[PDB]
């Protein structure tokens, strides 16, 4: 166990006045990594107030010095990768074959992206008439508040503090606490690349205490909230009552993923395989239900099991391994939950629905990879997250019946198309009811590409330009060089 | 009286299945001036059954198909100016000196405004290397929800209803049940334009209910509301709770004007009494706390003495009243509290501060038009809105005093300062925390300016180019031509 | 008709240059009608004009302005027909064409523009705490098109509005060929409440005229619509008098690239309406088709089918969809390059001649004429024809056939037609032209923007930019810091 | 003595085929300080070869491959900075507490600017109809040439590499045949940063032979050039003569300063004398036309005259020394034309008027500070620009009037006015025609702000996003997935 982890404020770690504190488990052997202190009320108090002081500074610096501070924190994060990679593996049990490799890498490109695009915000100029005109300002919120998920824990406080920080902001990041190591060490990095003090603070915690401090808080502005549907409308709730934040909310989804009459099959089992099976299914963007032409469902299953046995699961620091445990145990207990709900509604098992065993598995939260088949829409696994290595397939007979089957669904944050035809690529994607779209492929999420849900599993996106400016809030100003007439 | 008003779905005039009727009062008068039907949690889900069906058919037209269908209501609207506004000071009771110049003009701009922009909505395209790019479609939201207020009835609703109509959806607005009436005439205007059925419906009824199933309802993409900051709270936060809404708000606030040591006090008296008494001080925007020098402070409190003495109150149909009463008996008893705290608290009275009485006031909800002076930033009607005809008058010592004392409020919503200095302008301006920044002017609100509020004053923002956008969501649709590579 | 005079300052004016041409109808060879000649000093009169009206349209509110440009639209709308019959009779057209497009595509654009104008917005950049930069979008002040004659009223429109949104004076002239219209829209544009000055209009002749506009110091822009060779001039004339801004919008030989998955029936109607609208005298005009050699010889007779439903005839008859070329001597320089296609060895699949017979004889009719065969030297493949003449060209492979597309000096247009996701996309990425069509042709809507690479063009029209490229950026620094000098 | 400068072609030092040299002056001695060789047709051939190819390798890689290329540049042209501007003054006769302060150091502005802003660059998408829309690329032009001034040598590279690579270009740059060594240096700074070989070339030599076939080689796509108006006007005519080339210009000016009657006169008197004397009056955007109310005129000229008395001219390499001479003997004795013209005219000599001569300025090409006053519309030093150190002083009566007299000249580059007052900076500003407008100041161009000039001025900016965008071109396309209709 590492020494007691404290909080990151004021470009220091501090002891927690809450007198409460967590473990973070390492999923794979079930040890404890860390004690972990917890954010109280009077801490996340003192953190605002060093936040608004730090934000001061940074925002009257110049547009090119944010700029070259953050790009500094770029090149520190791209040459401890593969320190940051394990701590990450450690922390949220995902093979060093993704961390090393997805993880930091684009959380850093989004931070680079931003630290590129200061120069460019700008506000804009409207006249009026000759003797009056209107100029726009971009200032920023202030001091805002992220509020992390586990699943991407570095990369989810990068995204965050990214377009925040390059805004002229201050955030105040509360991890996960199933994942809370790497955040702090993000602190650290970005008060070595010259970050004011105050800019960047991390609150480990609890939802219930410390997430709901920062949502209650009256002087921080905005909230940025990734996790599930129902949490995510707990803060937005509490966001409200308190001091009317604005809100950024990335949820869950149910995406589906179709497969087109005409796709070859191996491209699209290739598909359905990266988008079900990648983090172990611990993914918001996964292709979970998959959409098959009953006239190859058939041979689409095939496929499936022989990419399913190629799965290589073990050594999360092996170079070959791909595939590792959950996050944590509690939550492979809620994944098998879904997966005997499949078989008691009838859902037919392809393979894998149990724990994995034997040495090296007996103690890591393992799920093997599971496939059913000959799903309905009314099953629970085909409606509700899993958040596990869990695929649904679905037969359909038509076009128009898998729009309506892909759209009838509260969620609404990915979906995806397998098609060789340019009609009919365009016309279904421009038909689902979804913000990220995916043609003859799964999961790639460029920093210039804004993401983010409709309907119920999301407020808001992230990434693009749109985000950096969604850390802004818009002053008018109007200038009336003429005489004012006033009719008392 | 009028005709006992229905409820507006899809294009027709129908029935509440509800079984409940509210009145509607003349505030001049006391008179009944119509009995209202009152929508119920059923009659809200026709409304939206008939949105969803009328938003398909509105969304399939072409961008300037919808353009000329709503020109075509702007110049019903133009045509109808003054019968339109004596209506509206029916219902309010605002004069008709100034409803026939400002409620309909301004409200008819926004909609022509956005007419004309709609073939401007685009989305991006984003290389990202010679196999694979990204595209960015802006689609409607779908439903939305516009729950207006009882000072600007009409207007209200043209600035919720244009860009949300502009942007491809359909809108189900709600009216005070203070003020009903003109959002009905504008429901059979737009269906006169053309307006397919259903694009826009109009459900009167009490906050308690029809709003509430407004905000309730599973289909519904985005809920638009202004009204008080507390009424706000709650609307936020029952959106969120039931399907994770989009939200937009425009609520009150404490606007500061700030009067520099080299203004002209004809000029400062001039803007504060039209940023203090237009519409009986029933106004979000007002500039309630007035800071002068206290150099000048008893000079300005003279001016403002002469100009409040030329009030005209009386017929509201008469040219020359530009004073009205407040819009209900429970209006003016809660303006009339905040007047006894003034004086209990010690402020003084420099005039006004009682009802009006006599023959044509006895029936009305008048109150005479207020000024305290010798305030202090801890008294109750400093503190809070009042919406009513009631202003403050603080003096200050130097710029960074009064910029404190300012900014020093849980409200954001606007504010101003009267300098003919060049840098003083533009320096204190930038210093003040609101979305609506007037320099030696006051209330203007031209529609291509974003209006909104900081802090407690508001989400989101009105007007503008970047309201249309926010009437649609972002889906982002990556093209992957080059061989889909799987890691298992 | 009667005799057609300048338009300046609100009103018919008559020209000081006492000079004038003659505009033929292109179906009798009869003269539709006299008219005067902008001379040097007429161009300073429109100039002042301009500048006069310039300023009170400027001042305007930006919706005062948008209103007056939809009215004029109105206007447009319920004169279609009439105005369609004037530019039929001026350009020999079909009725078919000018009622469905000229002016319905002209006032499109028009239409657009007006309600973008209130969106026309300047920029303001923080530099630091005492200090920042606000950008205006000023109007250049008078600008001048000089328009082609294959369409004429949708070109004065396409140019005109832009300019006039912009807040803008335009000085238009027409071409010699076809100053029709370009006349009727002066008056519409007054109807609709346009400030005298705002919109003049000089016919002339464009080694006078339009000279002088091109060389006039008070003239900030110039735009063009015509051949390549005349836009070097004007460009240059432009540059030597007063380096003014300019927007050139020329010719082209735009490739359409049949793939090997093409369904022929929709190649050959796409080949068909890139080929033979307005009787081929259109910039944008696929006129080098390349097929698949598997495919040719089927290409070939799906062509030859649709080439035969042709009908030429009364222009002013529902059935007719092909009319003559706009003028004699146009059609001698067609006939040149028809000869040259015999001549170097390329087969000639259909017409190539003249058509005869009552209702022809006196007309400029040149029949639809089909080469195939061809070969990347011929001239009939190199130049622009400006006539109804379709090159046919055979490849075998995708690298191949985008060398070839883009081996010219020519950048305006391309197609591509396949059902292909990554082919459709894949092959127009990597075409050297401004507007590139996948299976369509001819498609311009006002939100796009157009125009040419390499010789094909400078600048663009329509789309947001277009509105944006008739005005200029004035950047402004307020600095509220205390200014320090070395000195 | 240096080497023989040679060629830059394809990321190596080249030998010239022309069999031509010409040699660079050091202005404060008259002695050789290099021999240089000058690029014939056939050297301009095989650098457009090079270009293109190189070109096709650069535009492949991805947005951030290049953004990083171009940040590793700026910070070696950072480390650099003290080495480059002595050369600079070696070769400009610009005293050294210019080019270390300014001329690396703004031109580095600019080129980390657009380093940032390459993802950014982004087309668009419009929807049509839903069986039809249109999305657009921004595509680079392909090789583009620059050709340089010789008073800004090295800034000028930058600001017309620095966009034109960042938008994917590759350019041949022709610096002026009076300062061509820092354009060299520049070129192995970009091979040493990782631009690929080809994409920045340059090309000594004389505008009539190397200039001259730039501007009409036919597989160059665009020309940007800065320069005298009259070497202006023969560039553009070429360009369009050969192969219709896109073309940019930045020409001098005769800028406006217009001191209203509110200003303080010494801060007017300061910014006169930084619109004047920086860089010997060598500076197109000069305010070399000072406008002063008839009642401050006799003070304004006290105060210029002290303040001229002041001006260090020495050693360029001394801290001290804020004047160094003329770029060249030839460019002298033009201004010296000018400075007769101004007597013989009738204007009345202030000061200077003269070459300086002693030790220390025998050898250089030294013109003193030279200041007239009582000068008219109609004289030959207040028409044209002399491009050396020689300030007009004008009288004028009422603002209307300077408006016409500022205005009333074939130049558009820059203007400025003096003045605290709000109403009356931005009214007269907003009626001055020219693109570049400094309020109570003069001579700062941040990155992010378009310049360029109005009528004889320019075509076309640069710096600002627009100037990014400028260095590509749109192609429009449109997919049309319905059945297409033939008429035939
Ligand atoms: C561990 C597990 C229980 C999820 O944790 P959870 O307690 O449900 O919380 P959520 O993931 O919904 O919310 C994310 C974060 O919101 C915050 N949060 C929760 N309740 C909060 C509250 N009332 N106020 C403020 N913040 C709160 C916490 O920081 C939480 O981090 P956590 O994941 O460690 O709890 C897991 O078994 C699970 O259900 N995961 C499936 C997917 C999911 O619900 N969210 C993950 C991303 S979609
Ligand atoms: C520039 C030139 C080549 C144009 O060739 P062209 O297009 O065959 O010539 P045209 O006279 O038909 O010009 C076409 C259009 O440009 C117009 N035009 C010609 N000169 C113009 C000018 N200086 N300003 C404006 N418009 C002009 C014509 O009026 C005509 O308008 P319209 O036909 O639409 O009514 C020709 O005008 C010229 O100057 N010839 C001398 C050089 C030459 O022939 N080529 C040298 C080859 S090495
Ligand atoms: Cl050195």
């Amino acid at each position: 166990r590492m020494a007691e982890q404290q909080l990151y404020i004021h470009g220091k770690f501090v002891a927690a006045t809450s007198g409460k504190t967590f473990e973070t488990i390492n999923p794979a052997t079930g040890e404890v990594l860390a004690t972990v202190q917890a954010a109280g009320r009077e801490d996340v108090d003192r953190a605002v107030k060093s936040a608004q002081q730090g934000q001061k500074v940074w925002a009257a610096m110049s547009a090119m010095a944010r700029s070259r501070i953050l790009r500094k924190a770029v090149d520190i994060l791209r040459e401890r990768n593969d320190e940051l990679a394990r701590l990450e593996t450690l922390d949220t049990g995902k093979p060093l074959s993704e961390t090393a490799a997805v993880d930091i890498v684009t959380g850093a490109d989004v931070l680079e992206y931003y630290a590129g695009l200061i120069p460019a915000l700008e506000g804009s100029q409207i006249p009026l008439r000759d003797s009056s005109f209107v100029y726009t300002r971009r200032e920023p919120l202030g001091v805002v508040a992220g509020i992390g998920a586990w699943n991407y824990p570095i990369q989810i406080a990068l995204w965050k503090s990214a377009p925040a920080l390059a805004a002229g902001n201050a955030m105040i990041f509360k991890p996960s606490e199933v994942t809370p190591l790497t955040a702090l060490k993000l602190a650290e990095i970005y008060r070595e690349a010259g970050l004011p003090d105050g800019v960047f603070n991390v609150l480990p915690g609890i939802g219930a205490e410390t997430g709901q401090y920062l949502t209650e808080h009256p002087d921080i502005a905005k909230i940025s909230f990734t996790g599930g549907v129902a949490s995510g409308k707990k803060v937005m709730a509490n966001s409200a009552a308190s001091s009317l934040k604005e809100v950024t909310m990335e949820l869950g989804g149910k995406s589906p993923l179709i497969i087109a009459e005409d796709a070859n099959l191996d491209l699209a089992a290739d598909i359905a395989m990266m988008a079900n099976f990648y983090s172990s299914g611990q993914v918001c963007t996964n292709g979970t239900r998959v959409f098959v032409p009953a006239k190859f469902k058939a041979e689409f299953e095939h496929k499936i099991l022989e990419r399913v046995g190629r799965i290589r699961a073990g050594d999360l620091f092996a170079d070959d391994t791909n595939f590792g445990p959950l996050v944590s145990f509690p939550h492979r207990q809620n994944v098998l939950r879904y997966i005997e709900s499949g078989k008691s509604e009838g859902a037919r098992l392809l393979c894998g629905g149990d724990v994995l065993k034997g040495e090296g598995f007996d103690n890591g939260a393992w799920v093997a990879p599971t496939v059913f088949t000959d799903c309905t829409d009314d099953m629970t696994i085909v409606r509700e997250e899993i958040f596990g290595p869990v695929m649904s397939i679905l037969s359909y007979d038509d076009e128009a019946e898998v729009i309506r089957r892909a759209n009838a669904t509260e969620y609404g944050l990915a979906a995806g198309v397998v098609t060789p035809d340019l009609n009919r690529a365009h016309r279904i994607i421009h038909q689902l009811e979804a913000g990220i779209c995916w043609i003859n492929s799964w999961g790639e999420s460029p920093a210039e590409m804004p993401v983010g849900g409709y309907k119920h599993s999301g407020i808001g996106r992230e990434n693009g330009v749109m985000t950096l400016q969604s850390y802004t809030q818009v002053k008018s100003i109007q200038v009336e060089m003429g005489p004012f007439q006033s009719i008392f």
